[PDB]
DNA sequence: CCTCACTAGCGCCCCCTGCTGGC
DNA sequence: GCCAGCAGGGGGCGCTAGTGAGG
């Protein structure tokens, strides 16, 4: 095989050898127009030009949606379709499609926080969960019911509001060991740690 | 030396679950 | 108890930068 030897990196091919090396460059010709990116091929261009039209060519045959790149309708099958999991934890029996969610369930077993927040002491097995915990420092709720315009700082906080104030003839859980109706089930939880051990 | 799939990595947002603490 | 705040374990998509290989 041949050897770049600038980043160990082999290839048994003599065109995509000269096609990595090319990759050492760093330096963008294609550039777009209407923003101001630039690219190094024409192939990232054109899926850019795409981003910005909407042009989907890559189709689902198993339902309606589309893909500018052959990669996205690949990952999307595994997660609708073709139910393929390569990537498997070796400490127990999960897999996920992507290797960033088996590494964020690998941080749950060895319980590694590598993201601090900069405010406090808190720190998040995952990116996005950092940027929910930062709304307790900022105050921001960004989700609003539609129907009293009520705001909230997580969406499955709104979806409760919605079903406990906003639904008719919800069923409601009841004590076991009393006659105390509870809205909530979590409430309920609490009632028993409280008045019955 | 084309061409299109497949891979790796960044980001986004939501889901459900279940508890806490002010009221 | 009611209620919003809030964290933990997750799924699915948007977009870019590469690689693998039939042709
Ligand atoms: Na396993
Ligand atoms: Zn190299
Ligand atoms: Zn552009
Ligand atoms: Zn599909
Ligand atoms: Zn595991
Ligand atoms: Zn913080
Ligand atoms: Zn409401
Ligand atoms: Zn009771």
């Amino acid at each position: 095989t041949f050897q770049c030897e600038l980043c160990s990196y082999t290839c048994p091919r003599r065109s995509n050898l000269d096609r990595h090396m090319k990759s050492h460059t760093d330096e963008r010709p294609h550039k777009c127009h209407l923003c101001g990116r630039a690219f190094r091929t024409v192939t990232l261009l054109r899926n850019h030009l795409n981003t910005h039209t909407g042009t989907r060519p890559h189709k689902c045959p198993d339902c309606d949606m589309a893909f500018v790149t052959s990669g996205e309708l690949v990952r999307h099958r595994r997660y609708k379709h073709t139910h393929e999991k390569p990537f498997k934890c070796s400490m127990c029996d999960y897999a996920s499609v992507e290797v960033s969610k088996l590494k964020r369930h690998i941080r749950s077993h060895t319980g590694e926080r590598p993201f601090q927040c900069s405010l406090c002491s808190y720190a998040s097995r995952d990116t996005y969960k950092l940027k929910r915990h930062m709304r307790t420092h900022s105050g921001e709720k960004p989700y609003e019911c539609y129907i009293c315009h009520a705001r909230f700082t997580q969406s499955g906080t709104m979806k409760m509001h919605i079903l406990q104030k906003h639904t008719e003839n919800v069923a409601k859980f009841h004590c076991p060991h009393c006659d105390t109706v509870i809205a909530r089930k979590s409430d309920l939880g609490v009632h028993l740690r409280k008045q019955h051990s």
